[PDB]
């Protein structure tokens, strides 16, 4: 739940970096923490990378299940096993 937390928390940092007059986002990919920092103990690994539409960005934590993303594409979560 932390992790899943920390991953919605990055998704709402990265839109807030989102430009005011041109809607481009910030330079991808980063590590999440460039937009939210100290990681939980759950997160090994955390970044954000950019969409092919050039619109969206998907955040990705490895934890250590074994990862869980957001897609702000779709606004949904999704959990790799």
């Amino acid at each position: 739940t932390a992790a899943q937390a920390y991953v919605r928390n990055v998704a709402t940092a990265v839109e807030a970096e989102r430009d005011p007059t041109t809607g481009a986002l910030p330079q991808l990919p980063q590590a999440c923490d460039q937009f939210v920092a100290n990681p939980p103990a759950s997160v090994t690994q955390c970044n954000v990378t950019a969409n092919n539409d050039g619109v969206n960005f998907t955040v990705t934590a490895q934890l250590t299940y074994g990862s869980v993303s957001f897609d702000s594409s779709t606004g949904q979560f999704s959990f790799q096993l």
